[PDB]
């Protein structure tokens, strides 16, 4: 795994970082970007290698300035993924909002200093996620760890995650792909060495945060 | 494009088909399947090959039997997509709802006869679609050529649907496709063939279903 400054830099030069939430939780690994620059062939790469839920992490300051409430009121998981209400970018330029180029403008949109409500058609095709207050160490999620390398990085608020999938293998002529799954561990750190991206874990995160704010 | 009555058959054999909507509406095809029996290595195909927005159009009954309300009460889009809460399936064998497996089951269980409220956890990681009462005549939509063909193919009344898109290039060690987009006719058409699928237009549906209810 990588050290977690070395995640911050490659964050901060609008690179994917792969993120792995610990075993005993979803024992994923998402692909996790600031969402304030993220161009339509990153986007394209995202989609490609993940679940295709593209979500958007962001403060509960920025749900409120966007005016994103909760899809629902009484969440099934009471620890469950925040999801807002869903949006596609309110622009000249956006078609029917799935493309990598409507998505990665909806996210760059939500990550912009003058955003506001209006510019969001609400629902949408990107997943904005509230992450908690208390950030990673209040949380131990992909939704809190986006938002903590946006702050531990300098950039927007606005992080872009998805989880990263395992295909399975192609099938010649056939649509069915054998042998699926969630990419695991090790396959994730493969992963990442071949996409020349950083790696790392959220309790190595906790770990770099509570360097400056103690043990929760 | 092959004939609606050999798209009904291939539907009914549990195969996906791609589905073109007008070239003047969002001019997208969408690979659609029953969800009754979807599984976890055709989800994997899914997913592989569309947005990865995975979507299950059914119809008002059945939003109304398995309480499924409107994401949104006042929809940005009038004649828009008509988004339910998300759900999950509520089942042992679900870990985080995002896998293939996880998502074919919801699907399933969203078709199954006996399905009811509390089989769903909500939010989660399918998307229910309400298509409208009209059927394909009155919203030429990928939702309701969904529902159209599980009417049509006798089969539960619940379908499986997603947005082929152009993955673009691969670039060797960069997280980047080039040139990506949304997959569009004719290409449509040879991603059909190349996987053994039936393909086929909406607005070939609607004569279809005209030959018995008349022009809307
Ligand atoms: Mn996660
Ligand atoms: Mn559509």
């Amino acid at each position: 795994f990588d050290a977690i400054p070395d995640v911050i830099q490659a964050f901060k030069n609008g690179e994917f970082v792969v993120v792995l939430d610990d075993p005993s939780r979803e024992n994923e690994a998402d692909l996790i970007i600031a969402a304030e620059s993220v161009t339509t062939e990153q986007m394209a790469f995202m989609v490609r290698h993940s679940s295709g839920l593209i979500c958007a992490p962001l403060t509960p300051e920025r749900t409120t300035a966007l005016d994103l409430p909760q899809m629902v009121t009484h969440n099934a998981d009471p620890r469950g993924t925040a999801y807002t209400v869903s949006v596609d970018a309110e622009h000249p330029s956006t078609t029917t909002g799935i493309s990598a180029h409507d998505r990665a403008l909806a996210c760059r949109m939500l990550a912009a200093p003058d955003a506001q409500p209006s510019h969001f058609r609400r629902p949408g095709h990107v997943f904005p996620l509230r992450a908690v207050a208390g950030g990673v160490r209040a949380r131990r999620g992909h939704t809190e760890a986006g938002v903590e390398l946006c702050r531990l990085a300098g950039k927007r608020p606005v992080a872009v995650i998805s989880e990263i999938v395992d295909d399975g293998q192609e099938v010649e002529g056939r649509a069915v792909r054998a042998a699926p799954g969630m990419l695991r561990g090790d396959e994730c750190v493969a992963f990442a060495r071949r996409w020349g991206l950083k790696v790392c874990t959220i309790e190595d995160m906790i770990a770099h945060v509570e360097k400056t704010e103690g043990k929760l």
